[PDB]
């Protein structure tokens, strides 16, 4: 008992070839033509001929005027942010064990040197999106953290988003947009300082360069063009269900919105108010919405829970609101999503602002296998070992003899040579030597 | 000053366009035609006309003959690697926290749903390789767990390398090699379970395949052709690291073997014994460690204990020993390698085949942003967060004004729309409403 009251044309997968080829294009410039490309891009893309670093005087004298009110809430939302990513970096820990007597075994949490942190700006102006970076780096006790924000509206960097990376701590500020920003932080162009991880959400092109360039460096999750899901049942209020997807489908035409529900009079009022508040939204806005919710919207109607648990996982949205009964059950069953939001109170906008949990989040179905951007995509999880004379006599005897069953003779030479210098008179099975 | 006492021509740089030309022109065919692309590789890459998917009867039947002491060494192998594993596991915490009061926000820490694990066979038969994968992908509660390893020898999977896949708890396996095994199980072809993560070591083409499915699946980390770095001083016994340093140049022509170290002396005895140890080597590993020292070997002389963190940590090797006084130090300091062995005692053959932490690990300078395999990488760590009615006074208002400042007014209304219908005698700034 499945049924799709609104299907979608389009898909998170549609753009995906339109995304590679210009991304396969613009990182073979670059990397044939360095900065000279980079900044070529900048000009015929975001109409950018100044200087690319800003130097603290200028993000000081572009920040002079913004107001203290407008500090105030940046800073609360900051606030939170570290508040939630330090208790995140406290359920990482080191540790050591013994395994087989004598082996000593253990982890070491380490962060990475150097993050470079992307905000997109472009249909708007993603102020939250860089405190969301280069607050969590700085919470994970990264050393340098390079920052970008495209060019906005022919100008410079949106003064909002320029305050948030300073007052989040970035080290270096960068006035560069989409691929030609990812590539320049990946391969260390203006600074000389490579990243050694890159990190924040953006458009197909921006989600698709940092994807690409997976290997050079790490990342975060693969966060493309915003998703919203709703799961609600009959206790649900349509208003509230509309109003959430709309608020999330203004990001731009391809931002989906989905609801999972098991009430066919909720699915009925929410699609019938979906246009109506799209219709009431500011031009900008709603060139968005209407077109998402056209292209990408659906609506499923579900016979069980359980029903609503396997379509949620499938979809495995960036965003999952549940607005039923029994939320500890959904909290219990849902396992593929960014981040979950449970009950009406909270909501996405307030995850995306300042409810402190990271909204840089997994798009196009990475939920099945990451969360979001947090102080653990900075940590390294590194193994170390260090054993007794003893212990190597069972391991390296166990050595020996699968290094020889693989054709490893080399591998099995260094435990032969520790057996006969430690243990001279020791007579043990290390296997037939390999001899082709 | 750092004085290399020998350079090397090339490094794990100088192969990548060589895969990069592969791969791309293989997925491509496999996106295309599918399974009868990968029927292709199987016949021209391995010589495989068989049926790839193995049923139990065939498993049964391949390890019959395998011997009870072959046995005994795999199974106490498996249990070190799942030992460490588990102790991994309890590492990384659930919690849940206060923010903002009335705000809870959590991490939720969930197993993904299929793995698929690679276990390299083509110079030699990586019987290891067989349970680091799987064991450990068991180990972090992974459901379905498909397991691929090469056609080897003329015939199929090497018969201990499907014991180590069936003793470590594979579901599915496969007789499929390469760069065709990895895209098998990240678009489920054969088996219709598509994975959520792949994982396992490989040759360039086989990482390569791996770092350009990221997306479609979750990895692991870049696990390519093997690299041994062991930092000494004047207490190291040349003997013992000229046998380790040859140990693991065997795997392949393009295995980098890199000496650190402070002592003039020890440099010298290890510069002419790692010929001498090379040319008693059987043939396979002759021809292999013979062009790998050649070609990608290194000798770096330091004055300080300082210097050889500093070239250490910027070469980041997938192993890394340390034979030296003043172990603790080593511990402390160096902060980018895959795995650590610390002391004479224990050595990477050992963390190969039995130690218990995992060995498919970072190579090509990975180490820089990753640990390897383990547990960790099979866990999403998720986010999930619920509201009192009360914290959305500050959240609310907060979000609604950042959202404006953004020009996200959608964003906003979502916030209007909680603040009227729980509060609608308040009157918070909301912010001023977007027109454009
Ligand atoms: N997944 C997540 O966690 C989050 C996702 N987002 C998403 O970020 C996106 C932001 O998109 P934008 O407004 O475009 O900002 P953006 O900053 O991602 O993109 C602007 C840059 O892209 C370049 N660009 C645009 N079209 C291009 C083309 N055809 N070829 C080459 N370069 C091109 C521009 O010249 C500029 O440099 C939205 O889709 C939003 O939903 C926002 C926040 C978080
Ligand atoms: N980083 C790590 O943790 C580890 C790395 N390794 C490395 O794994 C590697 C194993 O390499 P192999 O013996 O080659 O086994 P493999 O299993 O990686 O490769 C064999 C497969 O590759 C295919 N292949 C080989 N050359 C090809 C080409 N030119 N075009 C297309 N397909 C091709 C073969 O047909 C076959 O399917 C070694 O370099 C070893 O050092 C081993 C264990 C762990
Ligand atoms: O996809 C996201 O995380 C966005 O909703 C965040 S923001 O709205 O751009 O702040
Ligand atoms: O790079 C590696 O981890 C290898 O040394 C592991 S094995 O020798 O192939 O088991
Ligand atoms: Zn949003
Ligand atoms: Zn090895």
């Amino acid at each position: 008992m499945i049924s799709y009251l609104k299907k979608a044309e389009k898909t998170p997968q549609t753009e995906t070839a339109t995304a590679q080829k210009v991304v396969t294009e613009m990182l073979a410039e670059i990397q044939a033509r360095g900065k000279d490309a980079v900044r070529q891009y900048a000009k015929q893309l975001d109409g950018w001929s100044g200087d690319i670093v800003l130097t603290p005087d200028q993000i000081r004298e572009q920040t002079k005027d913004v107001p203290a009110g407008v500090r105030a809430d940046i800073d609360f939302a900051i606030r939170q942010v570290t508040d939630f990513a330090l208790a995140q970096r406290e359920s990482l820990k080191e540790f050591s064990v013994e395994l087989h007597p004598g082996v000593t075994a253990g982890q070491r949490v380490l962060p990475v040197n150097v993050v470079g942190c992307y905000a997109p700006a472009g249909r708007y102006a993603h102020i939250a999106s860089a405190y969301m970076g280069v607050a969590t780096a700085k919470a994970a006790g990264v050393k340098t953290v390079v920052a970008c924000s495209s060019p906005f509206r022919g100008q410079g960097i949106h003064p909002h988003v320029l305050y948030a990376f300073q007052a989040a701590g970035a080290d270096v500020i960068m006035a560069l947009g989409g691929v030609q920003a990812i590539a320049s932080m990946a391969y260390g162009l203006f600074t000389g300082k490579p990243a050694d991880v890159v990190v924040g959400p953006g458009n197909k092109f921006v989600a698709e360069a940092k994807r690409s360039l997976y290997g050079q460096v790490g990342i975060d999750v693969f966060a493309g063009p915003s998703e919203v899901a709703v799961i609600a049942d009959e206790t649900a209020d349509p208003a509230i269900v509309a109003s959430d997807l709309v608020g999330q489908a203004e990001h731009g035409h391809e931002s989906p919105a989905w609801l999972f529900t098991t009430s066919r009079d909720l699915a009925d009022r929410v699609m019938a108010l979906v246009p109506e508040l799209i219709a009431k939204l500011p031009p900008t806005a709603r060139d968005a919405a209407t077109a998402a919710w056209r292209d990408y919207g659906e609506v499923i109607l579900c016979g069980t829970r359980e029903e609503v648990v396997e379509i949620s996982d499938r979809y495995a949205s960036e965003h999952l609101e549940v607005h039923t009964a029994d939320l500890d059950w959904w909290l219990a069953n849902l396992t593929c999503y960014g981040s979950l939001f449970l009950g009406e109170e909270t909501t996405v906008a307030f995850g995306d602002k300042t409810s402190g949990p990271n909204h840089v989040l997994p798009t196009k179905g990475a939920a099945r296998y990451s969360g979001g951007l947090s102080v653990h995509k900075f940590m390294k999880t590194l193994t170390w070992q260090q054993m007794t004379r003893e212990a190597t006599r069972q391991i390296g005897q166990v050595t020996a003899r699968i290094s020889r069953l693989e054709g490893m003779e080399a591998h099995a030479r260094t435990a032969d040579d520790r057996m006969a210098k430690y243990f001279p008179n020791a007579s043990f099975e290390m296997g037939t030597p390999v001899e082709v």
